[PDB]
């Protein structure tokens, strides 16, 4: 059996500890050499550190980090870990950001509006099951031509800033069968979404900014909901115009008309657009790394695939690029877009790493830093390299129980009863037409990267066109 280790690290002196830990998370390591020093020195994949935000905002920066895959799944026992007010770790943002409730990214299964509002949530991703091809097609083919458009004009095309609306208009579209166009959000809601989620997401993020600026404006107290309140107005009429077909469903399932419609505005610009926000341009980045052969061998099975198919796009036609699902499940293990999930431990545990198993005690806050779970040697050969097939065939397949992006296995489905992500199937539907979209047009890419707050910043300086 493994022997017991006390568990390494401390937190330091008050104060001063927390804020040293800091300094070095956000700008003297950054979090991935934050973590990956403290793992030599300590010699161990689990220890005690200090997480941000602490200061004014987090009542308790103390943590037990799990970074390995062998530790990390107790993250999802429901049995084990608490899952209440910790979506965002040692700190909730006020209620006032979300209508004054508790929604449900934040309710731990036990809480019976956690079943309610999950069940909306898979019914508006069901009923949407038909415009999702085609509103991905308009929407998508419309952000390329504008890419075109700029990189003809620029020699660069930023990505981000047009994908941003691109993502907007296709949920609406797809979700709602909404146009903003149509409606008085027009082009104005990236902008209205960006601004809150800074509001909500502020401790955890670095702007660019000097930490003389940073840590007072940002790093120190919560920004005043009030300065967004507007904003959350103009995305809250929206939902409330546009949600139709849902809210009578949500109306069947018993949950209130208002507290629906707050869901709703969440699960689609924060859950959805959100993660959409960090995931596509993070897979541009290691997609274009991968290099003109892997282009080439892309556009050679997604545009064979389909013209095996009539020249339409299917469900089924997907499940033959084989290449295009593996190089979507790389992208999600080598980086996953939220790399942070929290849990409190209900009980005294006793949690196994891959040499030695650790006692922690009811009440603790349990961290896992989920890339160096989905780059963990000791589950992965190649760990630390991008390999675009490494999902194919038999054998390939079942790594996927170890890749973790939905805050569960891949291969375990989202319920009521726990907390994977709702939208799961969603994700790696779209992250595949995303990969189709750009391999059915171009043979080959080069992009231009940099840092972002959220994901990552790319350019295209090229694009080969068929
Ligand atoms: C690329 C996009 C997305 C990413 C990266 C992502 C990732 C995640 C992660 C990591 C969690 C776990 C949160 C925790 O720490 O407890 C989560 C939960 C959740 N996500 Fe997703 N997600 C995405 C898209 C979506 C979509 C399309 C939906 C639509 C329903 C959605 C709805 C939810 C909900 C409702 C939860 C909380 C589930 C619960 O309370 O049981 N997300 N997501
Ligand atoms: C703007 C929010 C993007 C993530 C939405 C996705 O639905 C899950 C929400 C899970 C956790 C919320 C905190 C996300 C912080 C993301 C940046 C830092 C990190 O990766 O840990
Ligand atoms: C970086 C914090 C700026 C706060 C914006 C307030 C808008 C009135």
């Amino acid at each position: 059996d493994l022997p017991i280790r006390n568990i390494p690290g401390n937190y330091g002196l008050p104060i001063v500890g927390p804020i040293k830990d800091r300094w070095d998370y956000f700008y003297d390591q950054g979090a991935e050499e934050f973590f990956k020093s403290r793992i030599r020195k300590y010699n161990s994949t689990v220890y005690r550190v200090n997480m941000p935000p602490g200061a004014f905002i987090a009542e308790n920066p103390q943590v037990v980090a799990l970074l390995d895959g062998k530790s990390f799944p107790v993250l999802f026992d429901v049995d084990k870990v608490e899952k209440k007010d910790l979506l965002t770790g040692t700190y909730m943002p006020s209620t006032e950001l979300t209508g004054g409730y508790r929604i449900l990214s934040y309710l731990d299964p036990s809480e019976p509006k956690h079943e309610k509002l999950k069940n909306l949530l898979f019914f508006l991703l069901k009923s949407s099951r038909n415009r999702i091809f085609p509103e991905f097609q308009a929407t998508y083919s419309e952000l390329f031509d504008s890419l075109e458009k700029e990189l003809s004009l620029k020699g660069k095309a930023d990505f981000g800033g047009s994908s941003d609306g691109t993502a907007f208009n296709f949920l609406a579209r797809a979700f709602y069968g909404t146009n903003p166009a149509d409606t008085k959000l027009k082009a104005d809601a990236p902008g209205l979404i960006t601004k809150w989620v800074l509001f909500n997401l502020h401790p955890l993020l670095s702007i660019g900014l000097p930490r003389v600026i940073e840590e007072p404006l940002i790093h120190t107290f919560s920004l005043p909901p009030a300065l967004v309140k507007s904003d959350y107005q103009r995305l809250y009429e929206f939902f409330l115009e546009s949600a139709g077909e849902i809210l009578v469903e949500a109306d069947k399932l018993g949950i209130s008309r208002e507290e629906a419609t707050h869901n709703l505005l969440f699960a689609t610009c924060f859950n959805t657009w959100g993660g959409m926000k960090i995931l596509f341009p993070n897979m541009v980045k290691r997609i274009g790394r991968a290099g003109h052969q892997v282009h080439n061998r892309l556009a050679e099975e997604i545009r064979s695939v389909i013209k095996s198919n009539g020249g339409e796009l299917t469900m089924g036609a997907i499940e033959k690029m084989e290449l295009t699902k593996s190089v979507v499940y790389e992208c999600l293990r080598f980086e996953p877009p939220v790399t942070a999930q929290y849990g409190r431990a209900k009980k005294d545990l006793v949690i196994e790493s891959h040499d030695a198993a650790f006692k922690v005690k009811a009440g603790e806050m349990l961290y896992g830093y989920q890339p160096l779970a989905t780059r963990d040697p000791k589950i992965f050969d190649r760990a630390d390299e991008f390999v675009p097939e490494r999902f194919v065939g038999e054998e390939g397949e079942k790594l996927l129980r170890h890749v973790l992006w939905s805050n569960g296995p891949e291969t375990e489905t989202p319920t009521v009863g726990n907390k994977q992500c709702a939208g799961k199937d969603f994700v790696v539907l779209v992250a595949r037409l995303f990969v189709i979209e750009i391999f059915r047009r171009y043979d080959s890419f080069d992009i231009e990267v940099g840092t972002s707050p959220l994901g990552s910043s790319v350019n295209f300086s090229s694009l080969r066109k068929a």
